[PDB]
């Protein structure tokens, strides 16, 4: 509610193909289909081949920032971005050669930053997920039995053996109900009074383990990733040592491109940012332009007001952001600050027209 | 669990006529109707076009509050709530210009506070869904593809293509279980086993990321129209910086409407409350009418008793509200306040039967 | 994970005697059935009946206790317990009077606390839920509407009409999935990719804001409560103001019976307790019998051991708990109060076997 | 995400065998099966039979740490695990005897550490879930009453009864949607727009209570198992009381094996760990071969840089972890400490390379 996120967060091209390269794939699986554009698709996995290895050779230039790196990851797919089509372009003559486009599922995942971020919290609390899991095939088998139990003599074409009963249990289990073998007794009918019962008791539990500390992290990526952005500004040298665990909870950075809009004119005052690296349009007669290391917002926050200036993007500016309360919070915190954000809510008010 | 909500919330007939309007539809889709009601239900809405339209040009009248606004918003519907009808009814001549009652459907949304609220949040948290978004395309075709690995043999009408597969992957994986298409085989079903356990883990995180700070805004909205009411106490003045912080979550402001009851006599004393503008029906033998800027409560909750009178709304209060324990940390917080109100569980004795 | 909960939470019968009673009703509405049993519950409800109406002018004895009181809701039932069979006994003179046992359905929330801790919180947050139930109508003719711009030519006899979609609708929105109309071209199946994305992020927030702060009415629950059995101890005149709130959080009273075990000895001590009525049987050669206001498990927790006393319920206590950390954090809190809890670490280890 | 679980949680074979020998079963189940598997599976119970049997004595040899023993749990199904299969041995001559493998499932949760974390909690907080219990009996009948109103009449081989309907219930109510039995009028379908939204608020609430303090538990048993390797550390007799429940909070504790990697030389600093028994490898010209009571991180934390030994167990170390921000929180917490961490990130330089 906080942060102005912009500059294409979905930047790159080489995610950005695997989309439309993946779309390509479906016209050859269908029969009746004209040979016209059958092939004219296949060109654009060519070139999807084609743009990442002609992006491949640059990645392959590892001589850039060439001094300590784990990259590993990043090279883990490229390398079989153009590989893997190949030899299937050979080997597998018939059209069967596209079903080598499972490759390129990865190429997202190459460039997904948020998909290590994931796989960082499994590697402390899969503990819990395999008790779950276990105790989840407990329950599965515990239950699954008991149809077998019942419904063999009239049912041996559904109910004549134990895993068609347990296909039956976590479609009953889990949430599903697909619909195609159901009892036609009453006790057998009596036994899924408790497995819904369980199983949305189970996941109410399973998948909460993911969310319980995945916050934490997302919680924690808001600080890792902004205990940065603490020593740029010239006023937090006075900042009492359990001052900023409080705050840097809720200060989330993101950056703004170039000519766009950051808070316009008349809007109603609702938060403040601190500028860092960048440069702005305060949109007044004598424009202000501040840049790499500024803040604006305590105008219309002492008062309570309206925007005094729509400032805009006049670059890109990695760019933070604070509301009100979190900023009271430091009006509250300290009365040495709010002298200079005094003297700031005079200086600018006849600094924003004049020089 | 500690508020008075009064006052029709659902107030404006703006919002009122949507609800009825489009129920008006459905008789004019179904055959073998007579024409008795099928227009006559037309009217409705032709009244409701007259409705809003009679309502619109005093909107337009926009001369009132006319020195700074921001009414784009409220604006993007009245004026298409008429004119979308009106060319409606005549370029398209056929019963299909009722087709158009896709219109009114913003009109709730018009006067949807709440839906603000809910947009302004999905601008700082959208990184996750994006990567989430990617990622559920991910195990989308991932997992997908290999159902049209086995069973395009010998179901080529219900899995002789992939996104006859992709179809039947969202509905395995996003808990709903239609039961058109279902395969016959062992491996195929085998991996069913891990796809509702994604899924349900998947929007165990995704869905979670909604309510994750959605509540945080909630729980600021709480404190942002709350950051009001403060100084309009008069014995606010002592309260140090850090006090407020603590107390402002629990304590929200709602309205209570002329004639309704506030708290009636002889109920358990659970909670208190903060007058700050209106005036209150004390119901005494000498009722203590008291107006903006007042309490009471405090009689029920140092004793722990039963109301001490049948405070009913005499006007429309604009009310506050508090628990015991919160003010139990207020009278754990400060001896300087418990004094005003010792006295005050001695004066209101007396003062509530004399003047 | 703190309390030893007991003594028949679910102890009345008048709750106890509503699920038998509700099974008398289907074997009337079955054919074929013997006339033997078929009056023979009947004589069950004529008991229920019967025994509630015993139980009733005792209820309506209500002379005990009679000094103010608010028991609308606890008589709102017992009158109709009895009085709605009558009326339905003589003018349904059919078997049809059986169908008014829609009434005992409420005897269980007649005396079912937790039942108006539910109702508390709803007139709070039903501010939400009314813009959130808007949003749900917004976005269920939003999407049900372009159903019928597809279908309706080649299904009209399932999506002929709008309402049949707006079935399907919740059927695809609300996690179901049914099984009886789907769709058959592309474009209608694509709409389900973002349904299924929408309704588990509507619910991920509706159904969220229950749990939201009915937790905090539990979590309050556990103070309310519990600022009781505070004065009660004889130590805690000098906890300061502050101390309290952070403790009461996890203290959970409850009740054991009489003859029941409270801690076996020789089992890990993991908890101490507060007694602050009743009698205990801490299990030694001389029987130290501490009756109200009374603790145990110190002996367990500086010392980190199994217990030292097969402790059980002498009398019905009324018993309060706490684990390690809570109580390390009051030893942590002031060397004041270890003093004490030394010398009682010495004293009942000779005060057990002597007396 | 901050530590580094290992060494086979899973490890006990005990737990192994459970489900290859449960797999065991299906074959016999299934007709114009060959004898050859046939028994050859048999055998396979009889290895799990003489293999736990062969590990059961050995058991039954309780004179290891014969002191105080609590050890009904981890006895109550090696006894059953021999003797149920050889009864069913004997009396049962049909193949039926296999159906006696019910009973190894409880030899996972034999020694099933997590379950008995599960167990704990259901003894606190039972109260809600009964009350939600009855209350879900309560909708349920209180619902599936009314269908048996209305389409008895033209639906009696489906709802000419009432538990044909609270069949319809729960599979309306509890989010599964089998599609054998679904109305055909208008109000019965109206009815199922509150039940979805019932059910799933219901169930948003009651497996809600689930997470809910389990999560207290799970975040309780990071600290009651870590007030052990407290004072095993030299350093931490300057801790003030409240420092140390600030902290524990995040500290887990887990096992590495010999042979593994600790830290990668060149990866991101991104934590740092405390030893407390074993010993390392800390890849250096003269490994730096530090055994219980040591921790590194601080040369990475500090400078913010990447790791500067591959640090690799030596041995089985008992591991501790900490992320920057919690010893940043430390590092702002006391100035005392960080005097001490300047020095090692000075020694531990020079005496990395050196001796
Ligand atoms: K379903
Ligand atoms: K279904």
């Amino acid at each position: 509610m906080s942060v102005l996120p912009f500059l294409r967060i979905y930047a790159p091209l080489n995610a950005v193909l695997a989309a439309p390269g993946l779309l390509a794939v479906a016209a050859l699986t269908i029969p009746d289909m004209s040979g016209r554009s059958r092939l004219a698709l296949a060109a654009l996995l060519a070139v999807i081949w084609g743009a990442y290895l002609l992006q491949l050779a640059a990645t392959l230039l590892k001589r850039r920032a060439g001094v300590v790196r784990d990259r590993t990851p990043k090279i883990a797919i490229d390398v079989l971005a153009v590989l893997v089509p190949l030899a299937a372009f050979l080997l597998d003559g018939s059209p069967d050669w596209s079903l080598y486009c499972a490759v390129w599922l990865l190429k997202p995942l190459r460039d997904s930053t948020f998909f290590p971020v994931l796989g960082r919290v499994l590697a402390n609390e899969a503990r819990n997920l395999i008790g779950v899991t276990t105790l989840f095939g407990v329950v599965l088998f515990a239950v699954a039995l008991a149809a077998y139990v019942i419904e063999r003599d009239i049912q041996p074409e559904k109910f004549g053996s134990i895993p068609q009963a347990m296909w039956w249990a976590v479609v009953t289990l889990s949430t599903t109900g697909y619909g195609d073998t159901i009892p036609q007794s009453f006790a057998g009918r009596v036994l899924a009074g408790a497995v819904m019962m369980s199983g949305i008791g189970i996941f109410g539990l399973w998948a909460g383990i993911l969310a319980t500390g995945f916050y934490q992290e997302v919680r924690r990526g808001d600080f890792v990733r902004n205990w940065q952005l603490v020593a740029a500004v010239p006023l937090f040298q006075k900042l009492g040592p359990a001052v900023l665990v409080e705050i840097v909870r809720a200060l989330r950075a993101r950056t703004v491109p170039a000519g766009a809009v950051i808070c316009r004119i008349g809007e109603p005052g609702d938060r403040m940012f601190f500028v860092v690296e960048g440069s702005v349009s305060v949109a007044t007669p004598n424009p202000v332009e501040l840049g790499p290391g500024a803040f604006f917002g305590e105008m219309a926050l002492i008062s309570g007001e309206p925007r005094s200036a729509t400032v805009s993007a006049a670059t890109t500016v990695s760019l933070l952001s604070l509301h009100s309360a979190d900023f009271q919070m430091l009006c509250s915190s300290s009365p040495e600050i709010a002298e200079i954000f005094r003297k700031t809510a005079l200086e600018r008010r006849g600094a924003a027209a004049s020089a």
